[PDB]
């Protein structure tokens, strides 16, 4: 039962995509529960929900200086200069999406303290957004931290264990 989510995360971690042109702040968003949604409306409305669903997140981030690094269908995976950006787009898709699908959003960046950076925050940045109810914008501790001028807010984050990494995490959701 895996996410398109996690296998965007598998396929970039040996794709090691060029990030020259861009440059780093992850941002990972699928459709809640999309497995399920899918069986319930079929393949044909299901292309066309995806196709729709396709144009406004790509449409969204290129407003915000993103670039879509790959989509698996529902998934998508993108990379931005600034982590301002990044939320920016985040809170401008959930705002279009309520203007009934829902869409998880995990936001995460992270320097080098010793090592395989881009593995280690791709990752990382998966999780997070694994960790993101639909509906949902969670960053990690250092998005957070950048972003602490607004008018961005955050709740008062949840510590939670992060499949495959060692110790615990802080990831904060984004409020109205």
């Amino acid at each position: 039962v895996r996410s398109s989510i996690e296998e965007l995360a598998d396929w970039a971690e040996v794709e090691r995509p060029d990030l020259a042109r861009v440059t780093v702040v992850i941002l990972f968003t699928d459709i809640e529960e999309s497995t399920a949604l899918n069986e319930r409306i079929g393949d044909r409305a299901w292309v066309k929900l995806i196709s729709s669903h396709d144009k406004l997140v790509s449409d969204l981030v290129r407003r915000q200086s993103g670039h879509v690094v790959k989509s698996q269908g529902d998934g998508f995976m993108v990379a931005f200069a600034r982590p301002e950006q990044a939320v920016r787009c985040g809170i401008e898709l959930q705002r279009a999406l309520r203007r009934e699908i829902r869409v998880r959003i995990g936001i995460h960046m992270g320097r080098s303290v010793r090592d395989d950076l881009f593995g280690r925050n791709v990752a990382m940045a998966a999780r997070v957004a694994a960790q993101a109810a639909g509906g949902e914008i969670l960053v990690s501790q250092p998005v957070r931290d950048a972003l602490s001028s607004d008018g961005i807010r955050f709740d008062d984050g949840r510590e939670v264990e992060l499949k495959g990494f060692s110790g615990t995490y802080r990831l904060f959701a984004v409020l109205a």
